């Protein structure tokens, strides 16, 4: 109940249907520190997958049905007994009704039956909140988590930039990025991209740039250039290019990536072929996050972690992921520190061969 719903005051910046976009917003008075959270939930890139998600999906899609107030969770609670971290913070929850992975800068109009303008929402909620507080703020975390992961990575300087313009240099912007690290790998089994569940994610990301009029970091789109800013999706290649202090959150195996590389367990036992895959998928990330000095990457078979009310549990090495936060914090005041780590990258090659992976 502590988050209160406001639609945009910009009525131009919508959801897919045209309904007004929003944010759910717990205000702490004592604080300077805000905490922007985006929500995941997929994506759709051609009319007919997004008018299925329209169906059965519909929140994800306009604000219509959306209610006066969320419960925050994880990260997003204001008790310390379930944040450690963040818990006296200005809350946000920005909803994904957008499906365009918060890449999105076109309306509803003659040509388009869908508005896809997730990167417009996160830069209205940024200009909206600056009226309710923000203006304070000496720290502005932009939070994600799966499409919300990818949509901090893809939004996180664009907001450091709009806060310049705006007249706020001294806010500090950085980013926590959950689940939202994928793979361009060679998938367990492949299909040639002839429908929405065949289509592998480069391909499906390549269409839905053009069907949402998708718009990347700008670094990051003068490396990769015309027709290839589908490159910018995927973290460990847009990382790099980034200014902000991003934080990476990313299990070594993570559902959505075992789902988009055609992995399906049952729970019957591995043959071979399928334990080298899964475990060369949790090399391949670990080897990605070498040079992430601010990463939490259990070795656990799950997906998200930030939002949910247990996220104290899991530990790497001995260090939970609140406290990995806090340590990334006290770096950043402006040199390691000592039993403050913030570089936790498990090294064990199977799914669960940590102890505190989630139960499920
Ligand atoms: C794949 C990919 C590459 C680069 C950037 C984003 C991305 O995808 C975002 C997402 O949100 N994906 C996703 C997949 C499978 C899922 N199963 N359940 N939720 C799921 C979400
Ligand atoms: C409303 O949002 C649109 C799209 O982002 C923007 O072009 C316009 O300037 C905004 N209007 C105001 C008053 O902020």
């Amino acid at each position: 109940e502590d988050l209160r719903l406001h639609l945009l005051l910009n009525t131009s910046v919508t959801c897919n249907d045209g309904s007004p976009a929003g944010y759910y917003l717990k205000e702490s008075r004592g604080s300077r520190r805000w905490l922007l959270f985006l929500e995941g939930g997929w994506y759709c890139f051609n009319r007919e997958n997004c008018d299925s998600r329209y169906d059965t999906m519909r929140r994800l899609m306009s604000s219509r049905d959306w209610p006066r107030t969320r419960t925050g969770t994880g990260i997003l609670s204001s008790q310390p007994e379930e944040n450690p971290y963040w818990w006296n913070a200005n809350m946000v929850f920005i909803p994904y009704c957008s499906s365009d992975v918060w890449s999105g800068a076109s309306s509803k109009s003659e040509k388009n039956e869908y508005a896809f303008m997730g990167a417009l929402i996160i830069q209205e909620v940024v200009r909206e909140l600056l009226g309710r507080g923000l203006s304070g703020a000496k720290v502005l975390l932009l939070a994600g988590s799966s499409a919300g992961g990818t949509g901090v990575l893809l939004n996180v300087d664009r907001v450091a930039e709009q806060l310049e313009k705006l007249g706020y240099p001294a806010i500090q912007v950085r980013g926590l990025a959950d689940s939202g690290w994928f793979l361009d790998n060679k998938q367990y089994r492949h299909t040639d991209c002839v429908d929405t569940i065949t289509c592998a994610p480069t391909e499906a990301i390549r269409r839905g740039i053009r069907y949402w009029n998708g718009v990347v970091p700008e670094r990051c789109r003068r490396q990769f250039q015309e027709g290839e800013e589908w490159n910018c999706f995927f973290g460990y290649k847009v990382y790099p290019t980034l200014r902000s202090p991003v934080f990476v959150v990313q299990w070594l195996f993570d559902e959505a990536q075992l789902t988009v590389d055609n992995v399906h367990l049952t729970g019957q036992p591995v043959q071979e072929g399928l334990r080298l895959y899964i475990q060369n998928l949790g090399r391949e990330l670990r080897h990605t996050l070498k040079d992430v000095p601010a990463s939490f990457a259990p070795a656990c078979l799950s997906h998200e972690i930030i939002i949910r009310s247990h996220w104290t549990d899991v530990q790497v090495k001995g260090t939970s992921l609140p406290r990995a936060l806090h340590c990334w914090d006290r770096s950043l005041h402006d040199t390691p520190l000592k039993g403050c780590p913030v570089h936790l990258v498990d090294s064990c090659p199977w799914p669960h061969c940590n102890p505190s992976c989630p139960t499920g």
